[PDB]
């Protein structure tokens, strides 16, 4: 296995030095490389229990067994005397830039995964290009470098969530002694958007600076893989050319779907458009029931909007459904209207958007309930959140040989390799993986280290924690209660649960028994915690630390022996005792 | 060991039933006991791997080996036929109330620990009395049932902390688009206090109801242990009497100290007085540098006060000192003044408190710096936070034989037993233990279960997490960096660290590099996490979940393989990489 690792490491590393921390000759080569601004990976054999065997195996490539040994793109370059010879004769720079391809790495897609992968690879001396292009929305919206999260996802949506949370802070401040009168305060949508977009602009610029400072080539051009090593690019002037690369990472993400009904594309919008919208949406219908749909409906209501959500079947399909219903009940008691068991049939235009007075238009929405009854109502804005999909037929010629699944996503091995050996895929287009920004970043960083620095660590996709930033937030890690019961049987599942009330809500006169948490446990495995669920303020901060314990195999007993921090919401996890089987009430 | 456990369980349980879940005779005895309102512990032998051996050992007390077997205060009462005989002849109630003492348990002290212990014991049939008396402060302040945390500690202090946090929420709301003008809003101290005190009143009442519903005798009287089983009580009319109890739990807590200088007791106040103060303190000097001192100074500043803290040597002695300095720097940049290396010599009265106009008085404070230079300044309120101490000479006759340490706290074994075999001590008076409310509650609950239900689990006092609720909060679990280095040597310690900026602070234009976190790790033990530290918003919610992982022995690798939740502050722990040895900057 050592010999098989060494061959794979030597073949794919761009520039790599085998060394020992105690060798003055290695130190001498390091200095020359640093002085010449030659970036490289380094493996210190004296810090690996496998080092003696590795030192012996190197002779299979170089015919020597000593350190240092420097390699460039699979070719042994020399020991100390030889590297310094190339330096002194001004031959070293041409040797380390010698390649069959233009780039060691081409990343198609400049988002969460692709930027992480490209920056990490360049750190070990891989000559890297990152391609990013943003196809405009139907109404023309576009944005800068960074991907979906930075521009039209996690970042603007949580900032708008905070704007909505501040409405309750203003209400609570009177009870805590502050002299303001909440009923005389209003919200200005365009002032919010200007502040959100200025932060996003600082992120766009930060990414371009980071790529420049890592010597990464940034091309604002649409990429198409036409053979295993050839990428056809089209720039902003429609000029077409081809570049070559040794390794390819596909990281192109997804975009919103529209339903196939009249008026949807013409007159509706999606989350792509919402976060830079120049006018307040007004009376708004959200079609869909995903976390995107409920998060946007939630902050629109808190900012004073008249908001309706149209639900085809259930809320948050794929999440614990007891928690999903508690999430929606809270929203429905705090202003959000729901049209349940309902789908749309067409959108008709009554008024065109007023681009000069900065005002929305007006629409008539016609639909029907599952029993056949009719839906008909007017709205100023209609937002579709009915899922997201990739469009890899635009990215990937089918003759290259990259296998896709029934949904159009890329079938990968557990090290992100596609069915073409030099081509990898990360992020939302990787079939079967959780579609989250921290997953894409970890996958891209770890992959770059395996390709160019001889690392072995894989990304672990199991028990990845999540948080839904609805007006009352919902954090989770592990299995839903119904999934656990399906897998192991009701008799082997124990559920501990409790309501709770944040101390902050007492003087503010908020609700007694709305926040809720539970632990879903396996009796026959020492009461292993299979899933953790919490509905309450700051739910993502609450949940995150427990993700480490669950990764380590925490049991109910581990939660019991750990002491709480008081006063907090999170401490309620350390003293749970009421079981669902007992029938005892969970109320405070 | 089984035989030794069984004897200890039988001797101390008040009412206990040995049973099996599948026995209809046991079910029949259970029903009779439930119908007669006889509370008891129950041990189901079929759910213990030790059950066959226990069944054999019971015959050493009862001369029978079958189930059910019912015991009262160490005496075997009968099997099925015999218990039903006593029931039918109306003899059972007198048998189960037969005792050498008035009470199975007397708890001296009605606070966090004592209330928890008393309620848990009563659940297993122990006849329990809880004694609570609140000696008034020098100026006359007193309060109701619940102890220091409920009335003059964690609960009011965090509610006042929230009042102060809402001042920055009001400032931030303008940047997020809300139409308020922060500079025209003021705070009303007395309106805040009225709301805080109404919540506290609901807790006082909740505890009296809970004791009544658990059949616990509540005596509002001062207790004194005069022999191992005799408690002398003095009531509100100065009437003196004696009650007896089998087991005794001491849970009397501590009170604030005053420095031995002229004017301190006469003219200053402490945290005991602050949380119900009828007037705003005005220009305020806080003498001390504990977490109590900095927490009170912090919210007083955020509520508009002119506040000075006088520091004898260092801030937060006993906590990580890099974190302590970051905590104080933030307070000093946000309005709190510090007089460093300074102690007071006297307090002189210039104006008496105006009880009718609802106004503070005025004082002249004279002190000196450690180099000899003089301090002299006028303040309206002077608050001493220079530590807390017990006064067990008032609680405990020295002839009883309970050993105290040099600081006046009770020397206990690892099951909370004192040097007198039937007397135990929990909470802040237990020598050497962390002085926190969740520790006192766990100790009291677990102890009651060992005494009266045959449990074996001990309280684990190691690696208990904490949070200091200063204006920017500080959470910690495990060793400080300097303690880790002292124990293991600098060469064996690695520290990963990073600054961070909450997403909420970006649009609000708050500081870039003030929030900070670090992990203190042991190289020679697989990079075990010895301590975790975080300075930022919601630090107690952040820290709590990680306490479970640290209890389980988490390593740096466990933090690395766990994926973050985005966008959160807590996720920064999952991607730490900059080491202190590297010298690389931790800034964003
Ligand atoms: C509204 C919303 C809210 C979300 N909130 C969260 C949240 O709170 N937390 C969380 O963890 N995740 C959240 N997500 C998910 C997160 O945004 C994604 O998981 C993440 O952005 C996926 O990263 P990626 O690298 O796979 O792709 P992306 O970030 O989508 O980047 C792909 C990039 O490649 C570009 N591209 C596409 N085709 C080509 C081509 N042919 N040539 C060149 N460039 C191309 C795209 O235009 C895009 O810029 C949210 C998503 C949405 C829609
Ligand atoms: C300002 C402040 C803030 C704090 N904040 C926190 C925080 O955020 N988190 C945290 O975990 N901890 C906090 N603490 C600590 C916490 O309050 C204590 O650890 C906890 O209250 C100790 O519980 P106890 O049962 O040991 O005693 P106590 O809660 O002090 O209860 C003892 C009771 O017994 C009574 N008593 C005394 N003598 C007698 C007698 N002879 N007869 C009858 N009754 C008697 C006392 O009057 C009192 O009512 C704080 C403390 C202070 C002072
Ligand atoms: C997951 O949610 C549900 O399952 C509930 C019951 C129903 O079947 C679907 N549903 C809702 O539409 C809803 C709206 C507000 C609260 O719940
Ligand atoms: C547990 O975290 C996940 O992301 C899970 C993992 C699994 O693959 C299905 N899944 C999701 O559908 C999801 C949640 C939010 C966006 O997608
Ligand atoms: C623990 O704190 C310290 O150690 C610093 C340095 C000094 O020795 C003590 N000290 C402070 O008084 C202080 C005030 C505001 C920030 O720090
Ligand atoms: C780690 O948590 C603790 O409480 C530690 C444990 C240790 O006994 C010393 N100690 C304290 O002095 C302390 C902190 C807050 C109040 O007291």
């Amino acid at each position: 296995g050592t010999s098989q690792w060494l061959r794979k490491t030597v073949d794919s590393a761009a520039v790599i030095l085998f060394s020992k921390t105690t060798c003055p000759y290695c130190k001498k080569v390091k200095d020359v490389l640093a002085e010449a601004k030659i970036k490289h990976a380094t493996i210190e054999l004296d810090q690996l229990s496998n080092g003696s065997a590795i030192q012996k195996c190197l002779a299979s490539f170089s015919k020597i067994e000593t350190v240092p040994q420097m390699f460039v793109r699979g070719k042994f370059i020399g020991d100390s005397q030889t590297v310094l010879k190339y330096y002194s004769n001004d031959e070293l720079a041409g040797i380390v830039n010698e390649s069959k391809y233009d780039y060691d790495l081409i990343v198609i897609g400049g988002g969460s995964g692709g930027l992480a992968a490209g920056k990490e690879a360049a750190k070990y001396g891989a000559k890297t290009a990152v391609l990013d292009y943003v196809e405009p929305t139907p109404i023309g919206t576009t944005w800068g470098l960074g991907g979906t999260c930075v521009n039209v996802g996690c970042i603007p949506k949580k900032l708008m969530h905070q704007a909505g949370l501040l409405s309750h802070a203003l209400e609570d401040a009177e009870h805590f002694g502050w002299s303001l009168d909440r009923s005389k305060i209003s919200h200005n949508w365009s002032t919010m958007v200007e502040g959100v977009q200025s932060h996003i602009g600082s992120l766009n610029w930060g990414y371009k600076v980071a790529l420049r400072d890592n010597q990464v080539t940034y091309l604002n051009a649409k990429g198409r893989l036409i053979s295993p090593h050839e990428v056809q690019i089209t720039d902003k002037n429609q000029k077409v050319s081809t570049i070559t690369g040794n390794k390819i990472i596909l990281a192109t993400g997804e975009r919103p779907k529209y339903p196939e009904i009249p008026g949807a594309v013409e007159y509706g919008i999606t989350s792509d458009d919402l976060f830079s919208l120049p006018y307040f949406p007004g009376k708004t219908l959200v079609i869909g029931a995903s976390y995107v749909a409920l998060e946007c409906a939630g902050f629109l209501a808190s900012l004073g909007g008249d908001v309706t959500v149209m639900v085809r079947s259930i809320l948050l399909r794929g999440f614990d459904q007891q928690m999903a219903e508690k999430v929606g009940d809270y929203m429905e008691n705090h202003g959000v209207k729901f049209a349940k068991l309902c789908v749309p049939d067409e959108i008709k235009q009554l008024k065109v958007v007023d681009t000069e007075n900065n005002k929305p238009g007006l629409l008539l929405v016609k639909g029907h309930y599952t029993d056949g009854k009719k839906f008909e109502e007017e709205f100023e804005t209609v937002i579709f959140a009915v899922g997201r999909e990739p469009q890899l037929s635009k990215v990937l010629c089918e003759t290259v040989g990259v296998k896709l699944d029934k949904n159009g996503r890329v079938v990968c091995t557990d090290d992100e390799q596609t069915t073409v050996s030099n081509v990898y895929a990360i992020g939302d287009i990787n079939a079967g993986k959780p579609q989250l920004t921290p997953v894409a970043i970890q996958a891209g960083r770890y992959l770059a280290r395996r390709l160019f620095a001889g690392a072995t660590e894989l990304t672990d996709y199991s028990n990845v924690a999540t948080t839904v930033f609805t007006p009352l937030e919902y954090g989770a890690c592990g299995l839903s209660e119904e999934d656990a019961i399906e897998k192991y049987g009701d008799k082997d599942i124990e559920v501990y649960h409790s309501n709770f009330k944040p101390l902050e809500w007492t003087v503010a006169h908020r609700e007694d028994n709305v926040c809720y948490m539970k632990l879903v446990c396996r009796k026959s495995d020492n009461m292993r915690v299979l899933g953790l669920h919490v509905l309450g303020p700051n739910a993502g901060e609450i949940t995150q630390g427990y993700a480490v314990a669950i990764k380590m195999g925490a049991t109910k007993a581990d939660f019991d022996r750990t002491i709480g921090i008081h006063p907090t919401c999170s401490e309620t996890f350390t003293t749970l005792h009421v079981t669902k089987k007992s029938g005892v009430s969970p109320i405070v």
